[PDB]
């Protein structure tokens, strides 16, 4: 079949990360989050992060030493870029909602680029090296302190990603974030208690910005690390998004989605087309998956239930074989979860 028909190959070097970062520019300056005031805190975003964006810039710089570093899970440029724009598309949803909640004083020039630039800083440290060891991206922070000019946290040891950024622009631990929670005495190891700490509440602000987007990730550790609590601790802690646990075995089958779909969602005819959406109104499905890289691969090294969530994430949609008709997904998002696949 190879030579049955035409063949042409894109190798990686098609894609300079220039182009990427030009493409995700022009998106953000052009089409807005909500769907315009907001359209115009983009285009100010924008123009103070283009000069990080181009040729020879801190985030390719970073994006390849990332690339020189090592990390849990294979490495993607896309990946890391995807994330980068993703958080970057939260930080200006941040912006947007504290200019709604200040409506007098709106949210000034100076201080915005400031805000900008340090939560850029913390979008390469987080999600260039999201994925390794804290000794590791302690060396990735390292790195981008001594080639940067934005301010970073003068703390003679602490590294750069335990501190946050506040909305007022300025360089804050994660460490006042954390309260002080008793626990009851009956309560003592209790599955559901989540003591907060430094930990928790930077995953739980990872996840916030990572699902506000409805843009699905996975979760990797080593066993006991409690992957499962930290997610769990956010999805309920938000408003109004279901969650449906779902323990992937390694002979699962999308039939098995296919099932919970059903048994969660209901099919509507809409001018556009059939489309999926949740039984319950206004309410954002979590299809939370509890081992999503253990389902077996085939001799061909395919597994099939992760090339249907690849399906239904990059179309926005699947194919429903009863009837064989385009189906479109709405207010559906996934979650899943995973030990190291080593
Ligand atoms: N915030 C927290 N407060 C209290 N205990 C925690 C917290 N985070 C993790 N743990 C501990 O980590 C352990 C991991 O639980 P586990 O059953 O292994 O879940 P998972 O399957 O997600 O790893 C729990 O028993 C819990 O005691």
């Amino acid at each position: 079949t190879v030579s049955r028909c035409g063949m042409v190959w894109f190798s990686e070097d098609v894609l300079s990360t220039d182009m990427i970062f030009n493409n995700f520019l022009a998106r953000l300056r052009s089409i807005p989050l909500d769907e315009s005031p907001m359209l115009q805190i983009q285009r100010d975003a924008a123009t103070i992060m283009q000069p990080y964006f181009t040729s020879n810039g801190l985030v390719t710089k970073a994006l390849e030493h990332a690339f020189q570093l090592e990390h849990i899970m294979d490495l993607t440029r896309l990946r890391c870029l995807g994330s980068l724009f993703s958080m970057l598309h939260q930080a200006c949803r941040n912006v947007a909602q504290y200019n709604a909640n200040h409506p007098d004083f709106p949210m000034q020039i100076e201080q915005l680029e400031r805000y900008i630039q340090r939560y850029l800083v913390y979008a390469i440290l987080w999600s260039l090296s999201g994925d390794s060891r804290l000794k590791m991206r302690a060396e990735l922070g390292e790195y981008i302190r001594r080639i940067t000019t934005v301010p970073l946290p003068t703390a003679p040891n602490i590294p750069i990603i335990d501190y946050e950024v506040s909305i007022s622009g300025e360089w804050s631990p994660w460490q006042a974030k954390v309260p002080q929670i008793e626990v009851e005495t009956h309560k003592v190891a209790a599955p559901d208690v989540v003591v907060p700490t430094l930990d928790t509440v930077r995953h739980e602000a990872l996840l916030y910005t990572w699902l506000a987007e409805h843009k699905p990730l996975v979760l990797c550790g080593p066993p006991g690390s409690g992957k499962t609590m930290t997610l769990f601790s956010a999805l309920r802690a938000l408003p109004d998004m279901e969650v449906v646990g779902l323990n992937f075995s390694s002979a699962t089958t999308p039939e098995l989605l296919l099932k919970t779909f059903d048994h969660y969602c209901e099919y509507r005819r809409t001018p556009n087309g059939v489309v999926l959406a949740p039984v319950q109104l206004g309410k954002w499905l979590v299809l939370f998956c509890d081992e999503i890289n253990l389902p077996d691969m085939d001799k061909y090294g395919t597994q099939r239930v992760i090339s249907f969530i690849r399906q239904m994430v990059e179309h926005g949609g699947f194919y429903r074989t009863s009837d064989q008709t385009w189906v479109k997904l709405e207010r559906i998002q996934f979650v899943g979860a995973c030990n190291p696949p080593t």
